[PDB]
C-alpha cells in the first residue's frame, strides 16, 4: 500500500536514465508489462510537468496512453509501441540539446512528443508502397498519399475521444490549433518520400544558421520553428544507428523481420522485391551501411552541424556502428 511493488521498483530505477541517449528501452517494455510507451511518456510529463502547464488530469493522460500503446500491433516487429517509446524518449534529449536551450515554447515541445507518440500508430507492418500497390483500403482512404502517415495521425486524433481520453480537454481553441497544425506537420514529416526536401531545407538553415547572444539557435518565423521541429522527430524517427550497437542491433533484428514479412507477401502474390525484403537474396551488413552512408550519416551529419558540438558523441557512435557493420561484410 502507497509503496511500488519490486518490478516497479526496478522499473523506475531505469527510467532513470530517460534523458540519456541509449535508454535500455527494450528492458524497460519487458519491465513495465509491454507499456514502454505509456511509463516513458508518463514520465517525460511529469519530468516537463506537461500535466500542470497544461492542465491535463492524470487519470486521462494515463487512459489515452494505454489506449493509443494498445493502438500499436504488438504483432508487428518494429512498428511497435516499443519503436513509438523509442522515438519518443529520443525526440525528448534531442528538445534538451542544449544548442535548443529556451528555444521552443511548451506548446511545441507537447507537439513534438506527441506527434513522436502517435507518429507509427496502428501500423500493419507494412510499407505505403505495399499498401498502395495492393489496393488496400487504407491507401484509397488517402488516395497514395503518404498513405501511413496520414492513418497515423488520424486514429492518434480519434483515439482522443474515447472514454477519458482527452488530454487536450483544457486547452483554448487557440492552443489546440495550433498544436493541431504543428503534429500534422511533423508526422507527415516522417514519410521517408519527404527525407531528401527535408535534409535540403535542414542544410540550407545550417548554411543561414545564425545564433543569439548565449549561441543558441534563432528561429524567428513558423517555417524555421516547424522545419527544426520536423528534422528533430525525423532524426529521433532513424535514430536506430546512432544507439549504442547492442540496442541497434536489436532494432535491425526487428526491422529485418518486418522487411523479410512483407518480401514474403510479395513474393507470394507475384510482385517484385527488393534485395532489402527478400530473406533470400539479402545482405543485412551492406544494407545497414548503404541506409547509414546515403540516409542516416548525411541527416546526422547536418544536425550536428546545426547543434554543433552537441552532437559529436552520437555522431561518433554512428561512424563506429557504420565500421562494425562494414567490417561484418563477408567475403
Ligand atoms: C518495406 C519498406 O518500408 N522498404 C523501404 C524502402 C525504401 C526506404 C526505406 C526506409 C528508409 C528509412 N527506413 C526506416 C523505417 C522507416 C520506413 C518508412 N518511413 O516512412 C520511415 C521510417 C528504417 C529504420 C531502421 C533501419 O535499420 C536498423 F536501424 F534498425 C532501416 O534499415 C534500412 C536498411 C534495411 C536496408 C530502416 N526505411 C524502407
Ligand atoms: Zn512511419
Ligand atoms: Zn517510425
Amino acid at each position: 500500500f502507497g509503496v511500488k511493488t519490486e518490478q516497479e521498483d526496478v522499473l523506475a530505477k531505469e527510467l532513470e536514465d530517460v534523458n540519456k541517449w541509449g535508454l535500455h528501452v527494450f528492458r524497460i517494455a519487458e519491465l513495465s508489462g509491454n507499456r514502454p510507451l505509456t511509463v516513458i511518456m508518463h514520465t517525460i510529463f511529469q519530468e516537463r510537468d506537461l500535466l500542470k502547464t497544461f492542465k491535463i488530469p492524470v487519470d486521462t493522460l494515463i487512459t489515452y496512453l494505454m489506449t493509443l500503446e494498445d493502438h500499436y500491433h504488438a504483432d508487428v516487429a518494429y512498428h511497435n509501441n516499443i519503436h513509438a517509446a523509442d522515438v519518443v524518449q529520443s525526440t525528448h534529449v534531442l528538445l534538451s540539446t542544449p544548442a535548443l536551450e529556451a528555444v521552443f515554447t511548451d506548446l511545441e515541445i507537447l507537439a513534438a512528443i506527441f506527434a513522436s507518440a502517435i507518429h507509427d500508430v496502428d501500423h500493419p507492418g507494412v510499407s505505403n508502397q505495399f499498401l498502395i500497390n495492393t489496393n488496400s483500403e487504407l491507401a484509397l482512404m488517402y488516395n497514395d498519399s503518404s498513405v501511413l502517415e496520414n492513418h497515423h495521425l488520424a486514429v492518434g486524433f480519434k483515439l482522443l475521444q474515447e472514454e477519458n481520453c482527452d488530454i487536450f480537454q483544457n486547452l483554448t481553441k487557440k492552443q489546440r490549433q495550433s498544436l493541431r497544425k504543428m503534429v500534422i506537420d511533423i508526422v507527415l514529416a516522417t514519410d521517408m518520400s519527404k527525407h531528401m526536401n527535408l535534409l535540403a531545407d535542414l542544410k540550407t538553415m545550417v548554411e543561414t544558421k545564425k545564433v543569439t547572444s548565449s549561441g543558441v539557435l534563432l528561429l524567428d518565423n513558423y517555417s524555421d520553428r516547424i522545419q527544426v521541429l520536423q528534422n528533430m522527430v525525423h532524426c529521433a524517427d532513424l535514430s536506430n544507428p546512432t544507439k549504442p550497437l547492442q540496442l541497434y542491433r536489436q532494432w535491425t533484428d526487428r526491422i529485418m523481420e518486418e522487411f523479410f514479412r512483407q518480401g514474403d507477401r510479395e513474393r507470394e502474390r507475384g510482385m517484385e522485391i527488393s534485395p532489402m525484403c527478400d530473406k533470400h537474396n539479402a545482405s543485412v551488413e551492406k544494407s545497414q551501411v548503404g541506409f547509414i552512408d546515403y540516409i542516416v550519416h548525411p541527416l546526422w551529419e547536418t544536425w550536428a552541424d546545426l547543434v554543433h558540438p552537441d552532437a559529436q558523441d552520437i555522431l561518433d557512435t554512428l561512424e563506429d556502428n557504420r565500421e562494425w557493420y562494414q567490417s561484418t561484410i563477408p567475403q
